[PDB]
């Protein structure tokens, strides 16, 4: 393309070029094709629409993210404020999210579900085993990404959520802080697996978040759970979305499950 011949912007350090090639857009981000000028690898140049405290915590967040290298984590390269928008440079995932990828297909193949879910678990395991552990807290099919031509599946949007009761005057500061452990990622994984397995959004029968909350704090499963054909798939999902977090499967349990073991390849025909 002509568009690939002419950069339209450069990062402050000169490392990354932006091209006027729009790869995707959502409510929060617009992603362009970029280029790493040192390696000539194409990257994702993501533009997002804060106090000096939030600015410093962000830079520290980004420095840690730069160290997170793993085959099932979208790699994070750099970030800065441009003037106006915020720019994050990450690994480019050519096929967008798993949510969009699933819209092209009618019924899930067991080999694909196996393979995608195994990759997601390894990414979560990688995050949970950092020093200190990283809990994604926002895992969903719309921030799990895929490169069509390899079938590589990688967790993205890490840190994005945290980048954007009582009476406030009388509220102790520690009541704003939320601590989650690994099990909220396991629950979210279970719902991703359910969505992949049914080609259907979970709790779609609900109209609002409160209805889901009434269902989800009453511990009654989404209608799609029963539309799961394979009993072993139903059992894995059930073990991930159990209401009481101490009853939930662990990531290690899931990854050791024979369901996720790889096969011996497809026979030549
Ligand atoms: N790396 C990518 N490659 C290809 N497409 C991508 C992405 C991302 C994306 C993925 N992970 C990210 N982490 C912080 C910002 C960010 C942006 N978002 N998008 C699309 C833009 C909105 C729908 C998905
Ligand atoms: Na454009």
């Amino acid at each position: 393309m002509e568009a690939e011949m002419k950069a339209v912007a450069t990062s402050p350090s000169g490392r990354f070029l932006k091209f006027d090639i729009e790869l995707g857009r959502g409510a929060f981000k617009t992603v362009y094709k970029g280029l790493d000028t040192e390696t000539w690898v194409e990257v994702a140049w993501c533009e997002l629409q804060l106090t000096k405290a939030e600015q410093q915590r962000f830079k520290e967040e980004a420095e840690m993210l730069k160290g997170l290298q793993h085959p099932n984590i979208v790699r994070f390269y750099d970030s800065w404020e441009s003037i106006k928008c915020i720019v994050l440079v990450t690994e480019l995932m050519t096929s967008g999210t798993l949510k969009t990828y699933l819209k092209r297909f009618k019924v899930m193949k067991p080999k694909v579900l196996r393979s995608w879910c195994r990759q997601i678990l390894k990414g979560l395991q990688f995050l949970h085993t950092r020093t200190p552990p990283i809990i994604h807290r926002d895992l969903k099919c719309d921030n799990i990404f895929i490169t069509g031509p390899t079938g590589s599946v990688k967790i993205g949007d890490l840190g994005l959520a945290t980048l954007m009761i009582g009476t406030p005057e009388f509220m102790a500061p520690e009541m704003y802080e939320e601590h989650y452990d690994e099990s909220v990622d396991v629950y979210a994984f279970g719902m991703c697996m359910l969505e992949m397995a049914t080609s259907e959004y979970p709790y779609s029968e609900c109209q609002n978040a409160a209805q889901i909350y009434r269902k989800v704090t009453s511990g009654i499963k989404p209608a799609s759970f029963n539309k799961v054909t394979d009993p072993e798939v139903k059992e894995i999902i059930e073990g991930c979305i159990r209401q009481n977090k101490s009853e939930r499967l662990s990531i290690r349990d899931l990854l050791n499950h024979a369901f996720f073991a790889e096969d011996t390849g497809l026979r030549v025909e």
